[PDB]
């Protein structure tokens, strides 16, 4: 589970770099 990065981007001032973020940080 992803659930700690997620929580990480959605603390981020930058809208681009909050959804580039989550989006980014897939399980791969």
């Amino acid at each position: 589970a992803d659930k700690r990065c997620y929580r990480m981007c959605q603390r981020y001032h930058q809208r681009r770099q909050r959804r580039q973020c989550k989006k980014g940080c897939r399980y791969g």
